[PDB]
């Protein structure tokens, strides 16, 4: 049981030592399409790209490079595209992979600015008459309501395909208060946020699969990720306890590189599964 490795780990203060033999195991494959010279405007950080094998593409003929990774979990039966947060160039690319994977949610778990400096391009509307449309792309984005929370807000946004007129309706998730140092104290209003993103049939197989970001895409929302999976598997075994989350994170970190940032990460990523399992048992 995992609660008792929590307490082992804890008591022993071995955090950093369990971060690093996770860093050592951790899958290694090409991501030659990223290294791209034409695509060094389209990455963010020149140490995050995405695996070629699991690297989500474009529909576009010219160039069809995203940083994003499909993350396919067999046994839970849950798919998530993890992205980094989009470029003042690459919004629209953003929006086009949205609309191709058929996604019915935006996770988002950072802030615009933090710590001084822009985390992110501003890719959604501010106001319900002041739409975006994105030439490149041949998209248009509305906002349609904004129900803001304490620890999150929630948004219903419509795109539309100039192309062919189509529109679906997106939900966005922005969680709001993830602290600019460290992780948040108690894992309750990450939770809450997840069960309302679960909630909402955004993660649901019927759609495509949910669209997750922070900053690179690989820290918060490696958390994000993570827990979600492994509270799915907790309901579906016949021994909850079967569950591993050093073994989940490893099996993730075959389909994108960096998954979960620090030891702080590791052990918020605990915390917030074996509460939530309490929750759920
Ligand atoms: O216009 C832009 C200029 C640079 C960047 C960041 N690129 C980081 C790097 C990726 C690969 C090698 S260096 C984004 C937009």
């Amino acid at each position: 049981e995992m609660e008792k490795e929590f307490e082992q780990i804890d008591k022993s203060g071995s955090w950093a030592a369990i971060y690093q033999d996770i860093r050592h195991e951790a899958s290694d494959f090409p991501s030659r399409v990223a290294k791209l010279p034409k695509n060094k405007n389209r990455n963010r950080y020149r140490d995050v790209s995405p695996f070629d094998h699991s690297r989500i593409k474009l529909h576009q003929e010219d160039n069809d490079y995203i940083n994003a990774s499909l993350i396919k979990m067999e046994e839970a039966q849950r798919s998530y595209i993890l992205t980094q947060g989009p470029l003042p160039n690459t919004v629209g690319h953003f929006w086009e992979m949205v609309w191709e994977q058929k996604s019915r949610g935006v996770v988002m778990l950072n802030r615009v600015m933090e710590k001084g400096s822009l985390k992110c391009a501003q890719y959604w509307p501010q106001k319900e008459e002041k739409e975006m449309i994105f030439e490149d792309t041949n998209l248009k984005l509305t906002l349609i309501s904004e129900d803001i929370k304490s620890y999150y807000t929630v948004r219903q946004l419509e795109l539309e395909n100039l192309t062919t007129q189509e529109t679906r309706e997106i939900l966005h998730f922005h969680y709001t208060t993830w602290p600019d140092f460290g992780v948040p104290e108690s894992p309750a209003s990450f939770l809450n946020f997840l069960f309302k993103v679960r909630e909402s049939g955004s993660l649901s197989p019927e759609h495509g699969p949910v669209v997750v970001h922070c900053s690179a895409g690989i820290g918060r929302s490696g958390t994000f990720c993570l827990a979600d999976t492994c509270l799915l598997l907790m309901d579906k075994r016949k021994d909850p306890s079967s569950v591993d989350i050093k073994k989940v994170l490893l099996e993730m970190r075959k389909f994108r590189m960096g998954l979960i940032q620090t030891a702080d990460q590791l052990r918020f990523s605990y915390l917030a599964v074996i509460e939530g399992a309490k929750f759920i048992m």
